């Protein structure tokens, strides 16, 4: 069963049992000055805390984030702030994957944004123990393994906060068939769709019911033989 | 006149006049590694902040602080210290405006594998307030040929195998004009100084180890034929 709870991330996640989630793949809902920014980071931190609790040891929180290029030109280093703040919550920082989304002549030109960061935060506490059939059914072909486990992805074009294929790739790399993959800010549920298409159990949370309904519809359309259960 | 002052970055920069530097290209010094580790880490960060804060002061408005850093990895338990992320955030508190960084791409089959480091971050911190107006000659002698411009101004650099001279030259040519003052608080063997001087900028450095400062003066002499680095103290 794949389910998408409609409501408040923090609240809903607070209602789940500790050590029940294996992988979290998500994109912060930024669309939703210094003070507003700091405030937003504070809200995110709350959700990250529930994630840390919900994550089984060795599980990880994967956050795809692009920095926000908002009286002059400047960019809010969202990915850096999220990274730093995750440390304070107990996460072990792992190397990020750079998503190469978009692939005068005088000094000082602005370099246009081409990337987004795939942040990786791991809950310490020992490795993972999968069943033999999980290992066999989750092993990646040599080809894919080398295409997936590199620090830069320049083969998945921009345009939901991220393509289905990018989520699918993350799912296959940091979870085993049968694991529970969670997305706190599900939107039209691309992470949910990615999990289910690959034999993982999908768990999500979305604030906007209109979106959750789109998620259900999109899920049914892209996950053959399955349905997403929306819990209002 | 290109000068390299030997001593402690923080104190030396404290001796320089406000708004007298146009560009800062640098790499933070190598850091020597149940919470004491992150405690030592943040201690190192605190030290860097001291140097950044002085840099914020002596940078002209519109001036830029460019920090090339690779995040510190130490695995056995594997873990990476997000050095670049920490420097970015701490720079916000000092008043710097953050700009998008450039990614320098230097370099069974079961889920969970560790991805090896392949990149370093070229952080970009700008001082707001306005900006120097270069003379027409400066602008003219600083124009970049079209091909170079398009090669340089992109978010990922993967054509450049501390950091190579080429990397420093690109940065000098992109964020300063001929005649400008380019500072490197952790000069090392002076690769940033050589880059500046090689492109008609004024080189200004600070190196803690008198032995390296000496090596810098020497490489300078070879790399910048006709000129010499003046090692003060």
């Amino acid at each position: 069963v794949h389910r998408l709870h409609v409501g408040d991330a923090r609240e809903v996640l607070a209602s789940f049992p500790e050590a029940s989630v294996h992988l979290v793949v998500t994109s912060p809902p930024y669309w939703t000055h210094i003070e507003d920014y700091e405030a937003f980071l504070d809200e995110l931190d709350r959700v990250w805390r529930e994630v840390f609790r919900l994550l089984v040891p060795g599980g990880r929180l994967v956050i795809v984030v692009g920095d926000v290029a908002v009286g002059r030109h400047l960019v809010f280093p969202l990915h850096a702030d999220i990274q730093v703040r995750c440390r304070k919550l107990g996460f072990d920082n792992l190397n990020p994957i750079i998503w190469h989304k978009h692939t005068p002549y005088e000094p000082g030109a602005i370099i246009k944004t081409e990337i987004e960061y795939i942040l990786m935060q791991r809950k310490p506490g020992g490795y993972r123990k999968p069943t033999q059939e999980q290992r066999e059914k989750s092993r990646l072909p040599k080809e894919d393994f080398h295409r997936f486990f590199r620090q830069i992805w320049d083969d998945i074009p921009g345009e939901a906060p991220f393509p289905l294929e990018l989520a699918e790739r993350l799912v296959r790399m940091f979870s085993f068939v049968g694991d529970v993959v969670l997305d706190p800010f599900a939107g039209t549920g691309t992470t949910l769709i990615a999990a289910a298409r690959w034999g993982r159990r999908a768990l999500g949370v979305e604030l906007v019911p209109r979106y959750a309904q789109l998620a259900k519809e999109r899920f049914a359309r892209e996950v053959p033989g399955f349905s997403l259960e929306v819990l209002d």
